[PDB]
């Protein structure tokens, strides 16, 4: 499936996918297709998506995967010609958790680079029977390239008030796709070759992320290491085979500095490990940067 | 505190949808709009920010047929979605026409949903004229019990006191134009104080204060321009036909005047110290002022009471 602008769909599914996907329209995400797939039957959140499927119409996540089985021509015709298709059931659980592993598989066996985006909700939230949540990962698992967890609880050490939990967690979610596909599609003073971020997350199995952020001097190493430290990230970063790194900032972005931030991540990552490193141009940001860490594969000694 | 408060808007049903997009028409800003209701054309012109369709299988797109045990399920149905589009809310308001299927069973549902979440909850809706039929009138009755559970604070606006406020309405159309205004008024004469504060600056924090647990509320509006306004606009509001003549009896008064960025104390305090006057005298009273520049020699009061 070869391409010069490099084709990338986002796909949110059910209720907290296509929830994700609206707050990424709203906030301006460029460079990408949204595609919005409802698997519910009794109810339809609605979307401002270019491209739309409606598949309930016929909060288990057997129901969403068979809902999606069901429409599978649909679906593949929907994602035909992408070179990159991301995958997502948001926050909350129901039908999307079934139906997110169907459209990963369709997106892989059509050749697209398949990034999963999977949260695990707060400890606070209980958890509802049949060990769903973690079948859902599971699941998703076998059929991405790549998955990226983010484990919400993490965030707790990011003192947090409930609402603030709650709008945290959105906003990582949204920086899983960002933080990538910026990376990609926004031309920044050092961009990357999109065959190596397909050699880092082809086949590469689940990832965690890491984001920082700093403003006035020394910004570039001071969000880059709160980025590699984050804890969402786990203590992943030592052991990981694959590590991509993307610095947003303003246009005068000095070389200098992104280039400690490079270095910087190159000591922090294991020895052997592949690292794709670039940056983007938002000159919303003024005086700040954002830095995401993505740190894919496991050392295996 | 610095903290920047999120407040959401949910209209459900028809009527509530209705007035949720007058809301967006007159520039309400400040708030996340979210419209439910089980009937998807409907809501295909719906202008708000999110929009959600539910009970497509028990309705399949028409409606609750009046009947609120269906507008109930549709949304406990739809439960956990809800929740996830509430999430990370401050502040939530349900308004809704009480009377039908849709709003009447479904408006205690969201409203408990954001209590459990924490958001302060505040419902604000209409009782039917009674022309409508005694039907409309007890399922009303019976959903406002509903809700009233459900929410820190319920202001219920009476359709039947509108008809002896303005001119006389031309027709059932503007008589419920009316109505979406009334609901615009009462949440904006509150999200206001929070969103784009006067020179006296009552805050989230504020707002919350007064209005957790408070209970069942009545609301007043005045407005006036040039000379004398801001002693013309309040008296209008303590002495509305929605307020049932009952200022006196309140423990719990919100008060807030909108004008000009060129609305000065004197004026402000004129206003407060006749609702003083007229108020309880045990009665809590928080008085905030609103900037809008787009009033010109007009100023708006609006007072909410609770605490009966
Ligand atoms: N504010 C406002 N109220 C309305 C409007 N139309 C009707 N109402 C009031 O709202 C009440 C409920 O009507 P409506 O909201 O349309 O029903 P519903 O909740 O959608 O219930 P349904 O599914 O059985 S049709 C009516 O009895 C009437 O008093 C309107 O356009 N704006």
């Amino acid at each position: 499936p070869h391409n010069y602008l490099a084709v990338i769909k986002v796909v949110g599914i059910g209720g907290g996918g296509v929830n994700a996907v609206n707050r990424m329209i709203e906030q301006g995400l460029k460079g990408v297709e949204f595609i919005a797939i409802n698997t519910d039957a009794q109810a339809l959140l609605m979307s401002d998506a270019d491209v739309k499927l409606d598949v309930g119409r016929d909060a288990d996540p057997e129901v969403g995967r068979k809902a999606a089985e069901d429409a599978k021509d649909e679906i593949e015709e929907l994602l035909r010609g992408a070179d990159m298709v991301f995958v997502t059931a948001g926050e909350g659980g129901g039908t999307g958790t079934g139906g997110a592993p169907v459209v990963a598989s369709i997106a892989r066996k059509l050749g697209a680079l398949t990034v999963g985006v999977v949260t695990r909700p707060f400890s606070f939230e209980g958890k509802r029977r049949s060990n769903q949540a973690e079948n859902g990962i599971a699941a998703l698992r076998e059929s991405c390239d790549t998955l990226i967890v983010i484990p919400n609880d993490r965030l707790l050490q990011m003192a947090v008030s409930l609402m603030d939990a709650f709008r945290s967690a959105d906003e990582v979610l949204l920086n899983g796709v960002q933080g990538i596909t910026d990376l990609i599609t926004t031309p920044g003073l050092i961009n990357v070759d999109f065959a190596d971020v397909k050699g880092i997350m082809s086949g590469a199995g689940t990832a965690l992320m890491g984001i920082g952020s700093a403003r006035g001097e020394g910004r570039s190493l001071k969000a880059a290491e709160i980025a590699i430290n984050s804890p969402l990230l786990e203590a992943s970063m030592e052991g990981a085979q694959g590590v991509l790194m993307s610095i947003a900032g303003g246009s005068d972005l000095g070389l200098f500095e992104i280039n400690e931030a490079a270095s910087l991540v190159q000591d922090a990552a294991h020895p052997d490990a592949n690292i794709i490193f670039g940056t983007v141009i938002d000159d919303s940001l003024g005086d700040e940067v954002r830095v995401t860490v993505i740190a894919a594969g496991f050392d295996v000694s």
